[PDB]
DNA sequence: CGGCATACG
DNA sequence: CGTA
DNA sequence: GCCG
């Protein structure tokens, strides 16, 4: 089992479950505590799990796997032995955990805004919303369609909106393309949020194009929320049947020499990605961002046009998409 | 001991 | 800080 | 929390 998440596959379904699922409230329970580095690991922990050919049936099957110690070993036993860790139930039904979980998921808190509230004793949205002036615009979007917001965007959403976005795309340049990115590209069902990444094959014709894409949508009445840019975090009103619902989603513009940087940085998993830029410094010496692949010691950046051309340069097997769930 | 991804809005 |  |  290799130690880094971007050397192995992992795919989209697999045979831990409830090991992995376990390991990932530990871990997002330390990211509520700011433990960045114990969230690290319990995330790397679980991935493992995820590459795993089969079930994982007996303690001896973790000997040896990277990201295994003695605390996420005591939870897979506890798991194994009893179908429960006391650990994480207790953290599953602590008003903690569960608070920090609800204020997080609205668009526009983290952990950092999250805990102050906390600790200011609020505990509902309702709590909020009675509190308007505590908030910034962002939130109070978040908040106004958290209801919608909280509902998977399924795939018929996405094919309605890549053609409302390929639209407004055409109309403000014509060539620009629309790259369907996240976690549907790495062939999810559902999401959270859509993710699309625009580019021109023309280097330097996509200059100034997400703010013309952006004043196209919101004249045909298609934009709820929205912040020169190049990267937009929209939550749209996207039609439906006598109706529509509020969905998230991201729109992200980069010259055709960065495409497929920003189109790997931009398909994650974000484990995937942090890892692979751990990876790229790490092993290789090169740094990694969704622009490019830079040689500090040369002064120079990677010409790729492709995502297999990146993984080539960094000494890596190819992934495809559906491979990179970490 | 300290590192843990890296950028834009 | 928030977002990705 | 795990590891270089
Ligand atoms: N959520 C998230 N995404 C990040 C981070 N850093 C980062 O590069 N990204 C990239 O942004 C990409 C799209 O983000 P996303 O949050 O929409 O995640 P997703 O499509 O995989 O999952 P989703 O199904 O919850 O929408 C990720 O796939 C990831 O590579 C980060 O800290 N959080
Ligand atoms: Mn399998
Ligand atoms: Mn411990
Ligand atoms: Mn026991
Ligand atoms: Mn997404
Ligand atoms: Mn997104
Ligand atoms: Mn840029
Ligand atoms: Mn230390
Ligand atoms: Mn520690
Ligand atoms: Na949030």
């Amino acid at each position: 089992m290799p130690a880094y998440a971007c050397q192995r596959p992992t795919p989209l379904t697999h045979h831990n479950t409830g090991l992995s699922e376990a390991l990932e409230i530990l871990a997002e329970a330390a990211g509520f505590e700011g433990s960045e580095g114990r969230l690290l690991t319990f995330c790397r922990a679980a991935s493992v799990l995820k590459a795993l050919p089969s079930p994982v049936t007996t303690l001896s099957q973790l000997q040896g796997l990277p990201h295994f110690g003695e605390h996420s070993s005591r939870v897979v036993q506890e798991l194994l032995e009893h179908g429960v860790c006391e650990e994480v139930e207790r953290v599953r039904r602590s008003e903690r955990y569960q608070t920090m979980k609800l204020f997080t998921q609205i668009f526009g808190v983290g952990v950092k805004t999250a805990d102050r509230w906390y600790r200011e004793g609020l505990r509902t949205l309702d709590d909020l919303r009675e509190q308007p002036q505590k908030l910034t615009q962002q939130q109070k979007a978040g908040l106004q369609h958290h209801q919608d917001l909280s509902t998977p965007v399924l795939r018929s959403d996405v094919d309605a909106l890549q053609q409302v976005v390929e639209e407004a795309v055409g109309q403000a340049l014509p060539g620009a393309t629309v790259t369907l990115t996240g976690g549907f590209r790495r062939g999810k069902l559902q999401g959270h949020d859509v993710d699309f990444l625009i580019t021109h094959p023309k280097e330097g014709q996509e200059a100034g194009l997400l703010p013309r894409v952006m004043c196209r949508l919101q004249d045909q009445g298609l934009i709820l929320y929205h912040q020169a840019f190049e990267r937009s975090f929209c939550i749209f009103r996207l039609p439906q049947p006598g109706s529509w619902k509020a969905v998230r989603v991201d729109l992200v513009v980069a010259p055709v020499s960065q495409f497929p940087f920003a189109l790997l940085g931009w398909t994650g998993s974000k484990l995937f990605q942090r890892e692979l830029r751990r990876f790229s410094r790490k092993e290789k010496g090169l740094w990694l961002n969704s622009h490019g692949l830079f040689d500090p010691e040369q002064k120079t950046f990677f010409q790729a046009a492709s995502e297999e051309d990146i993984f080539r340069h960094l000494g890596l097997e190819y992934l495809p998409p559906e491979q990179r769930n970490a």
